C-alpha cells in the first residue's frame, strides 16, 4: 500500500505514487519528474487525472503513450486551483520539467514537496519566500557530512577545456558523453558548442530531447552520426570495450576517442578537486569519470532547511530501513538546534 510519506494530508493528492494500483481516496496524482522511479507504474492504461509541468506532459504523452485526456500540466510559478486547493510549481533545479510543489491547506497548514532537488540560494528568494512553511517532503539523497562535490558550473568549465585541447590536439578525435535518463543535458550541449558541432544520437534519445523546450534545439542536435563530432551512447557502453567497438562503426572517420562519465558521488570526492582530475587511458581511448550531480550536497541541503524552518521533516530518499532513518533524524536535530527554530 501507498506510503504516508507520498500522501498530503487533508487533500486527496498523491505524489510520485503509480506502482500502487488504484490509492483509495485519491482524487488527483502529481507527478514530480520523468525519471523511471517516481513515475513506475504509468502507461497507456493510467485512467485517472495526473498533474505535472508542460516538459513532464510532452513525456509522458510521446514516451509512456499516456492518453492526453489524463495530462493536466500547469505553468511554473503561478498560484493554480486543483480540485478546491491552491498550488504553486516550482522549479527543483534537478533534470529537464522538474518541479517541487507547495501546497496551500484549506486549514492554513503549507507544505512544500522538493521532489528530487538541487537546493540553491535561488530558492530563498522564490513565492517560498512570502509566508511560514510548516511541513517538508525533503529529498535526503545526500543527507550525510561526506557528500561533498563542486559546482555544477566547474563541472562544465573542466569539459570544456579538456575536450577542446583534446579535439585541436587531434581533428580526427571524437568526443562520447555516456547518458540513462533524461538530466545532465548541459555537460553534452556545452562540449559541443566550444567544437562547433551538433550532437548526435539514436532515434529514441533524439525524440527525448526534442520533449524538452530546449530553446534552437533543431540546430543543436541530430541523428546522423556520421555529421557530428561529439555521440550520446547509454552509460554502460562507457568502457574500453564498448568505445573500440562503437570507433570500428563509425567507418575510419575517426582514430582517437574521448569519453566522459557524468556520475554521482563515488569515494574520490574526500581527496581530489575538480582540477586535479586525470583520465583512465587504454590506447587511443581515455575516459574521464566528472562528478556532475543534480542533487543536493550535504551543504547546500543543510543551508536551504536552515534558512526555510520548518516546524516537521519528512525523507522521502533512504527511507527503507531504521538505521537510515535513525541517522537522518539526528541531523536534522542538530540543525534545528544550531538554527534556533
Ligand atoms: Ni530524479
Amino acid at each position: 500500500t501507498c506510503p504516508f510519506y507520498k500522501k498530503i494530508p487533508g487533500t486527496g493528492f498523491t505524489v510520485d505514487a503509480f506502482q500502487y494500483g488504484v490509492v483509495e481516496g485519491c482524487t488527483a496524482y502529481f507527478l514530480t519528474h520523468f525519471h523511471s522511479d517516481h513515475y513506475a507504474g504509468l502507461s497507456k492504461h493510467f485512467t485517472f487525472p495526473v498533474y505535472c509541468s508542460e516538459i513532464t506532459g510532452n513525456l509522458l504523452k510521446n514516451k509512456l503513450h499516456v492518453q492526453e485526456q489524463y495530462i493536466h500540466p500547469l505553468p511554473l510559478d503561478t498560484e493554480c486551483i486543483v480540485n478546491g486547493v491552491k498550488v504553486v510549481l516550482l522549479d527543483a533545479n534537478h533534470c529537464p520539467g522538474a518541479v517541487m510543489i507547495l501546497f496551500y491547506l484549506p486549514n492554513g497548514t503549507v507544505i512544500l514537496h522538493t521532489g528530487d532537488f538541487r537546493a540553491d540560494p535561488s530558492m530563498e528568494r522564490s513565492l517560498l519566500a512570502d509566508q511560514k512553511v510548516h511541513m517538508l517532503y525533503l529529498d535526503t539523497t545526500y543527507c550525510s557530512p561526506e557528500y561533498t562535490f563542486p559546482s555544477q558550473q566547474e563541472v562544465i568549465r573542466f569539459a570544456i577545456n579538456t575536450a577542446f585541447e583534446a579535439v585541436t590536439l587531434n581533428p580526427h578525435a571524437l568526443v562520447v558523453c555516456g547518458t540513462y535518463s533524461i538530466g545532465k543535458e548541459k555537460v553534452f550541449l556545452a562540449i559541443a558548442d566550444v567544437l562547433g558541432s551538433k550532437v548526435g544520437m539514436s532515434q529514441e534519445k533524439y525524440k527525448t530531447l526534442q520533449c524538452l523546450n530546449i530553446p534552437e534545439i533543431n540546430s543543436l542536435i541530430t541523428t546522423d552520426m556520421c555529421s557530428s563530432l561529439v555521440h550520446l551512447l547509454p552509460m554502460m557502453q562507457i568502457n574500453f570495450k564498448g568505445l573500440q567497438s562503437h570507433l570500428k562503426k563509425c567507418g575510419g572517420k575517426y582514430n582517437q576517442i574521448l569519453a566522459f562519465r557524468p556520475t554521482g558521488w563515488t569515494h574520490s570526492n574526500k581527496f581530489t578537486r575538480i582540477a586535479d582530475v586525470i583520465p583512465q587511458t587504454k590506447g587511443n581511448i581515455s575516459i574521464y569519470g566528472i562528478p556532475y550531480s543534480e542533487h543536493s550536497s550535504y551543504l547546500e541541503m543543510k543551508r536551504f532547511v536552515q534558512w526555510l524552518k520548518p516546524q516537521k521533516i519528512i525523507p522521502t530518499v533512504n527511507v527503507g530501513t531504521w538505521k537510515s532513518r535513525s541517522t537522518m533524524e539526528k541531523y536534522f536535530r542538530e540543525w534545528k538546534l544550531e538554527a534556533g527554530y
